[PDB]
């Protein structure tokens, strides 16, 4: 799960999303 825009957004998972304002991916909020 590596995406700089859209990873763990809904994918079952929680890692990499932050709120869907910003980018849900861990390199960002997430």
């Amino acid at each position: 799960m590596i995406s700089s825009v859209c990873v763990s957004s809904y994918r079952g998972r929680k890692s990499g999303n932050k709120p869907p304002s910003k980018t849900c991916l861990k390199e960002e909020m997430a």
